[PDB]
């Protein structure tokens, strides 16, 4: 997307902007040069300690970290004032800015042409305001100066470090490769496993939706059981492919964990091996090693904020270019003649107009017409073809492309627009009374006149027939919108208002349709007595407003044809002639699942403990190498570095196979967790009732998306939860006992320390809350106006009343401001003392344990363990989805257990062998979920028996919905209803499904699908078909029956899949078959093609026609009808033949 540069974003920033721009970018580098300067200093206090350390085996110590202590308060309050006053300054650029950017946006959005409006409208210029002054606000906010702030930190660190150790450093950023290649190798393995991974549970979830969305026909043949083998097998194929994605990607993570601790470790031992040499001393080492690690993270860490400049910088250029875009009228310039006074004629030479958007469309050509003031002329069309563009372009709206206007000798182009506009009074179909108070609804409009006469104008607009006693006399607080008014209520205000001194003409754009007969009296009478006075052309097509009238103008497709009398218009066969015309599941309860793997997540929480605990043997380890390069015996020191660096090696094997190990153990219990609640949310999906699932919230897409991702979701609450809290507790634990026992002292005082950094945050909510609050409303009231402003556009331009809403806007615009400059102001200091705050606590800590290593407690080192390993677990633990993974636990457990509402997977109940015949339905008394307000069934008391061909046909909506829904079991026979055996019922059926749905396997397997309780014969399956007739087309096929058919619904034609649908039907060889109307949506010949073959299969037995056509309906023995649920107008054949005409 096209991106302005750096000039061009700050290009609404003033003197006083720039001022604070300058400022905070200043201030934003002092602020990024204190880090390396901190680490500089670090080094030197670490050479001060090891020098101290190292004369025992003096009192410079207590001085010299005295110093170095003054030096960390300094940097604490530089740090402190620089970060407050960085963002403060770019926070007040960023309102100030968005302030001026919303006030001229605004600005110019009104000023545009109309056809410009009609090419965007309201709903990107509501985005374009909400969205894009949003992230112009973000950009140009404190993420630039975080961006600033980012680069001064590297340059610095860049620059010191290679002034202090070129070499080292020059090793250090060496040994970058390794880490590049390292993620190489990720990049690689992951990209494989993970397309692996797509596929594989991409082909379990296939069939999971094609059965979801075909659920009526897959349930209502007894084949939901291998519906469930399918699924199992897929889904143990991607639990495999799965695990092995998750082993690959734990495998790659721990590759980098290895290879940064391995970068570690090269490079400590360089750093010690040169400081054999005594070239660079511990200290300058130390401070090399921080510098560049702080300057590689801090470009990572603001990687982040490029892609918020990005995208501020992108909606900055749509908006700039908004901003730029002169309209061809001026709508605001006082360029123009006034002339004192007007005649109020109008006139037009052939003006040609085109919409701005689509010109090819030409309706306006040789419109000429002209209406002496004083006259009133009615109008006509057919479509509206030129009434409206005309009454539009009246008002200025698109300029005359080509074509002269003589208003009395002025051209409506030379003058004023607001004085034109003014000068006529025009009003739309129904014009949304804006929000405010009546009396300033009819106020809107003339402002010359205020008070005074804007109480009188009631009194013309026949509206005071509820304002003398409406709520108010003339309406204080009334508001609208809350309150409802008719629409001859809107329409009276309107006439008020375009009555409030409307100078010279008069016009009204279709304003009587959408009007109850009442108000179109009303209306009529009063446009009727305002024409009175003034020239009134007014587009409508009412016959009131027909009959009456002194001129004519005739144009039915933009065709000027007749300028006179009425008894002419008549005569111009016009219309004249034609007048005819979900309680939150607990940890225990979601671990329940897990209870069954215990044993993998057991391994799971052992290996993460262990993993966990490696980091603070990485701050001992750390503490040991700073100590132990203060021996004096060299080659001690040289044992002893090779033994830590190996250990640092050893830490970080430890690290990858423990990583390696949970990866494994996670990973498979999360996908048997995973296998177990997708079979487990399946089985309840089958089980479950059919009015279940056509609600919304159940649609086919819902569930597949339920199963494809809070499925997986689920393991984020189970073992990896479990894991993480179990990592995070042995890292701080074990750092806090070892800290303790190293010595509670400093323990107490870091551990004491540790709450002011989040504590603190508690005024920042309090203040923030209000922030978010005044966000939301602010944003939805002001942009409500302006959506208001900009939909009703028409309205807002000819009412001349555009300054007033830019007004309101700004007003409404007020508190915002404020409450911006105060979040500026709150987050501004909390982002100081969360950045002051680590600096003083150094400084600190640090005089306190120069202290107690005088008295004696604690030993040189003693403090770095403390120090280090306090620090490294908050680091760990900040590094250390619960919520959504138990809100997915929640609706999965709720789902896999709901209710049996209908069971239906129920398989009791007593099966005579002979099925007697009988439809016979006994005191029944249910609705559908889907329409329970609708009456849909009652006692129903519906007769057939064995040997019938009842016909039916439902007057009132597809009456099928009832019958077949209700005797298919989805909602008896002299049985009681759910005491039968619905096994037998559904398998002993011939319903025939409405659209035959077609199964993604073999055409011989979707054959043998008709029957699932037993295995399939080709024998029998040819005979089937060619009992179908089927076998016809199939005759022609890459292998027949058994053929895969990979086209997968292109060779098959509709007559072609009611013929395996029936097949697939007749498979179980039933003695009652059942319809639903499927016979149709095909060619007379299909249609014919199927009813033979449906009576073929009818040779020798029983079945109930549902056919929509008499064409099916032909071999019938009776017709009937129902009407909510019960019995109606039964009848013989020829009888209800003779009902239904057609
Ligand atoms: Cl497992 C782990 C621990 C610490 C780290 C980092 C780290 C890097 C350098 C140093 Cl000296 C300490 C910790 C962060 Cl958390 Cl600070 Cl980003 C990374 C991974």
């Amino acid at each position: 997307l096209p991106m302005v540069g750096p000039l061009a974003l700050f290009r609404f920033a003033d003197g006083k902007d720039i001022v604070l721009i300058f400022m905070g970018t200043v201030m934003s580098v002092a602020h990024g040069a204190v880090l390396p300067l901190m680490c500089i200093v670090f080094g030197d206090m670490t050479d001060s300690f090891i020098k101290d350390s190292m004369t025992s085996h003096q009192s410079t110590l207590q001085e010299d970290m005295q110093s170095f202590a003054i030096y960390y308060s300094i940097m604490g309050f530089v740090v402190l004032v620089a970060a407050y006053m960085q963002v403060s300054f770019w926070a007040l650029a960023a309102g100030r800015q968005v302030r001026r950017i919303r006030k001229l946006f605004f600005h110019r959005i009104m000023q545009q042409d109309i056809g410009w409006f009609d090419v965007n409208e309201t709903g990107e210029l509501n985005t374009r305001l909400t969205d894009d002054v949003y992230k112009i606000q973000e950009g140009i906010g404190d993420k630039v100066g975080m961006l600033i702030q980012a680069f001064s930190t590297f340059i610095t660190s860049f620059i010191i470090g290679f002034v202090k150790g070129w070499k080292l450093t020059l090793v250090i950023l060496a040994v970058s490769p390794a880490l590049g290649i390292s993620a190489a190798i990720f990049g690689k393995v992951l990209t494989n496993f993970t397309a692996k991974e797509q596929t594989a549970y991409a082909k379990a979830g296939a069939v999971a939706e094609e059965v979801l969305s075909a659920i009526r026909t897959v349930f209502a043949f007894s084949g939901q059981d291998r519906e469930i083998k399918r699924y199992h097998k897929n889904l143990e194929d991607a639990k495999n492919m799965g695990i092995k994605k998750a082993i690959s990607a734990n495998i790659a993570m721990g590759f980098t964990f290895l290879m940064i601790y391995l970068s570690y470790a090269l490079a400590f031992w360089y750093g010690s091996i040169l400081i054999m040499s005594k070239e660079y001393t511990i200290g300058t080492v130390l401070t090399v090693f921080f510098v560049v690690l702080i300057g590689a993270f801090t470009m990572g860490q603001t990687s982040p904020n490029i892609q918020s400049f990005a995208s501020a910088r992108g909606a900055a250029h749509k908006v700039y270019s908004i901003i730029d875009n002169q309209p061809c009228i001026d709508s605001y310039s006082d360029a123009g003649f006034k002339p004192d006074s007007i005649k109020g004629n109008i006139e037009f030479r052939n003006i040609h107009f085109n919409y701005p958007s689509r010109p090819d469309v030409k309706i306006l050509n040789n419109m000429s017409l002209s209406v002496k003031s004083g006259q009133t002329i009615a109008l006509v069309g057919s479509s509206g073809c030129g009434k409206s563009t005309t009454i539009q372009l009246l008002q200025r709206f698109y300029d005359p492309q080509e074509g002269s206007v003589s208003i009395d000798t002025h051209d409506i182009r030379s003058l004023n627009v607001r004085y034109l506009r003014e000068m006529i009074g025009v009003v739309s179909q129904e014009p949304i009374l804006f929000a405010t108070t009546i009396a300033e609804n009819i106020k809107y409009g003339r402002p010359d006149v205020t008070q005074q006469e804007i109480e009188q104008a009631a009194k013309e607009a026949n509206a005071y027939d509820f304002i003398m006693n409406l709520p108010d006399k003339f309406e204080t607080l009334v508001g609208d919108r809350g309150t409802q008014m008719s629409g001859g209520q809107k329409q009276r205000i309107a006439i008020a208002r375009a009555l409030v001194r409307n100078p010279k003409i008069l016009l009204l754009d279709e304003a009587t349709s959408a009007l109850d007969a009442e108000s179109e009296t009303i209306v009529q009478a009063a446009l009727d007595k305002v024409r009175l006075g003034r020239t009134t052309i007014v587009v409508a097509h009412r016959l009131s407003t027909i009959r009456n009238a002194d001129v004519i103008a005739g144009f039915h497709k933009g065709d000027v044809i007749e300028l006179g009398t009425h008894s002419q218009l008549m005569e111009k066969q016009g219309v004249y002639y034609t007048l005819v015309t979900v309680p939150p599941v607990s940890f225990l309860k979601v671990m329940r699942l897990n209870l069954s793997e215990w044993p993998y997540m057991a391994l799971g929480t052992f290996c993460a403990i262990i993993n966990g605990m490696m980091q603070p043997l990485f701050a001992v380890i750390f503490s040991k190498i700073i100590a132990v390069f203060a021996e004096p015996n060299q080659e001690i020191v040289r044992q002893k570095s090779e033994f830590f660096s190996l250990m640092f090696a050893a830490i970080g094997g430890v690290t990858f196979v423990t990583m390696f190990l949970q990866g494994f153990c996670f990973g498979k219990s999360g996908e048997l967790l995973t296998l177990k609640l997708r079979l487990g949310a399946f089985k309840s999906m089958m089980r479950q009732d059919l009015g279940w699932f056509d609600n919304p919230k159940n649609s086919v897409g819902a569930l597949t998306t339920r199963l494809a991702t809070d499925a997986a979701q689920v393991q984020g609450a189970t073992g990896v939860r479990m894991a993480t809290l179990a990592q995070n507790i042995a890292n701080l634990g074990t750092s806090i006992i070892i800290s303790f026992v190293y010595g509670w002292e400093l323990t107490l005082l870091i551990l004491s320390v540790v709450p002011i950094m989040a504590v603190a945050g508690s005024v920042q909510m309090q203040l923030l809350a209000g922030h978010a609050a005044e966000d939301k409303k602010e944003l939805e009231k002001a942009g409500k106006i302006a959506t208001e402003a900009i939909e009703n556009i028409r309205t807002v331009a000819s009412l001349t009343r555009e300054p007033k809403f830019e007004s309101l806007y700004q007003e409404n615009l007020h508190v915002p401001y404020k409450n911006s400059q105060k979040k500026a102001h709150v987050y501004g200091f909390t982002f100081s003392f969360s950045q002051a705050m680590i600096y003083f606590a150094y400084a600190g800590c640090f005089r306190f344990g120069a202290w107690l290593i005088k008295e004696g407690r604690m030993d040189a080192e003693g403090v770095y363990l403390v120090i280090s390993a306090v620090l490294f677990g908050a680091m760990a633990v900040g590094e250390a989805n619960y919520a959504k993974a138990k809100m997915s636990a929640s609706h999965l457990m709720m789902l896999m257990n709901r209710e049996p509402a209908i069971d239906n997977l129920s398989e009791e109940g007593q099966s005579p062998d002979k099925f007697d015949g009988n439809v016979r339905f006994e005191g029944v008394k249910f609705n559908y979920p889907s329409r329970p307000e609708v009456p849909i069934l009652r006692g129903l008391n519906l007769k057939v028996s064995k040997g019938e061909t009842l016909a039916l046909v439902g007057s009132s909506g597809c009456g099928k919905s009832t019958t077949i829904q209700l005797l298919e079991r989805f909602y008896l026979d002299g049985i009681s209803a759910k005491q039968l055996n619905i096994h037998w019922l559904r398998s002993q059926i011939g319903i025939v499904s409405q659209e035959p749905v077609l199964f993604d396997c073999t055409l011989a397997e979707n054959i043998a699908y008709g029957d699932n309780s037993r295995t399939v014969t080709l024998e029998e399956i040819q005979a089937a078909a060619k009992a179908a007739n089927i076998h016809s087309f199939i005759e022609n096929l890459p292998q027949g029956y058994d053929t895969q058919a990979g086209d997968k619904g292109t060779q098959l034609s509709g007559g072609q899949k009611q013929r395996i649908a029936i097949a697939r039907a007749i498979l179980r060889n039933p003695k009652l078959l059942l319809l639903d109307e499927a016979t149709s949506a095909l060619d007379t010949e299909s249609e014919k093609v199927v009813q033979e073959a449906l009576d073929q299969a009818s040779r020798g037995r029983t079945c109930i026609v549902v056919a929509h056509r008499l064409s099916t309906i032909q071999n019938a023995d009776r017709i009937a009808v129902f009407q909510a649920g019960v019995v109606v107008e039964q009848g013989t054949h020829q009888q209800l033949l003779a009902k239904k005409g057609i």
